């Protein structure tokens, strides 16, 4: 019952680059025709994605294998960036990590020939109609098991040394975790920071308390932060529309946005049994909770202050249109019972909102308009639901 919420429209927050997800068409299917209208566009029953990310095959044989995709997703307005999971063989060495053997890194003495070869895909990926955002140094360094690790200097040297080099916006260090070891030195270090352009993170067993991130908040003017890749809250086999289990997407996006104050949320793959798209092509239930951002909360939107946490499961966002200084509300009642918010909206002319619902048994219902009270919106929010606010 009768909580209170304000969103400021005037204490704007980061810009919004948008949201989306993985197409790897060497170790999966690349996305079908109608599977990259179902992605990047924005009509009913598509998911509204502005991001795709891709990956930078070691072997420029591949390369190829990419394009297809990814002029589709820009065709459609979405932005593009690719991230590396191993140089190429002839500029990688075996070294022994923490008394594991023959794990890979980058030869020292190749980081030279490394910014060639990102150069080589960024001007290949060009010359296909595919104009890269952005390119990374490392597809999480710090979890490189089975691809090429990079120690913390390894990556601070590249950045300092190097990553001027690359004619591209530069990605580092999408830590699998968001460790803030692996930035740190980026950041303290003025030559690697001004190499750097987009700060990108995933959030594996990411923590809300390790979502801020002061050194950045300090340090970090005109750098852009991403969060690279995620699923949550699990991978498991055909898990997808799990309910109420999907409503953690939402939770986990809005933390991200609010706690993080990341510009981007970028799923892992778009087409999987736990993604936001399905095999058979439709959106599950992870998806339709990641569409109630990404249909909604357009590119160049700002997110604004406002009351994060209402009232105990009930977790809110808001974000301005600056084009007319429209509101885009997106509120999240995990609670098993109903919850009503009076949400005040002060110097706002709006005085209605349409509203989209999801929950077990429905996805982005539209549902009644909700008509202000001067500059007060009074919502409710049923049981273990999403409602994006327009």
């Amino acid at each position: 019952h009768m909580a209170s919420a304000t969103i400021n429209l005037s204490a704007e927050k980061q810009v919004i680059r948008g949201f989306g997800g993985m197409n790897h068409p060497v170790w999966i299917s690349d996305l079908t025709p109608q599977q990259r209208d179902t992605a990047f566009g924005n009509g009913e029953g598509q998911l509204g994605f502005t991001i795709l990310r891709i990956h930078v095959d070691e072997n420029r044989n591949n390369w190829s294998k990419e394009v297809a995709t990814a002029r589709r997703a820009i065709e459609l307005g979405a932005i593009v960036s690719a991230s590396p999971w191993n140089p190429p063989s002839n500029m990688v060495e075996t070294f022994t990590r923490n008394g594991v053997p023959n794990q890979k890194r980058l030869r020292y003495d190749k980081y030279g020939d490394y910014v060639q070869h990102l150069n080589d895909f960024v001007a290949y990926m060009k010359s296909n109609g595919v104009d890269l955002y952005a390119i990374s140094v490392q597809n999480e360094p710090d979890y490189a098991h089975e691809w090429t690790w990079w120690t913390p200097q390894e990556m601070l040297r590249f950045m300092r040394d190097y990553a001027g080099q690359i004619n591209c916006r530069v990605m580092a260090p999408e830590s699998f975790q968001y460790l803030k070891n692996m930035s740190d030195p980026i950041l303290n270090d003025p030559q690697a920071l001004a190499n750097l352009d987009i700060l990108g993170a995933h959030f594996y067993g990411t923590t809300v308390n390790n979502m801020p991130y002061p050194l950045f908040e300090q340090k970090g003017a005109g750098k852009e932060l991403w969060m690279t890749e995620v699923y949550v809250p699990n991978s498991d086999s055909n898990s997808a529309d799990r309910w109420p289990e999907a409503l953690e997407v939402a939770h986990n996006m809005h933390n991200a946005l609010v706690e993080g104050n990341f510009q981007a949320y970028v799923w892992w793959y778009i087409r999987r049994s736990y993604g936001p798209m399905k095999e058979d092509g439709t959106i599950s239930k992870r998806g339709y909770m990641m569409a109630h951002y990404s249909k909604f909360v357009r590119p160049g939107y700002v997110r604004v202050d406002a009351t994060k946490n209402p009232t105990y499961n009930v977790y809110l966002s808001a974000c301005k249109n600056k084009k007319d200084n429209s509101v885009v509300a997106v509120v999240i009642n995990k609670s098993t019972e109903a919850k009503t918010i009076n949400i005040s909206v002060p110097g706002t002319s709006i005085r209605k909102w349409e509203r989209y619902v999801t929950t077990g048994s429905k996805n982005l219902r539209k549902e009644s308009d909700i008509n202000a009270s001067g500059t007060t919106f009074q919502v409710t929010l049923e049981p273990q639901s999403v409602t994006t606010f327009v």
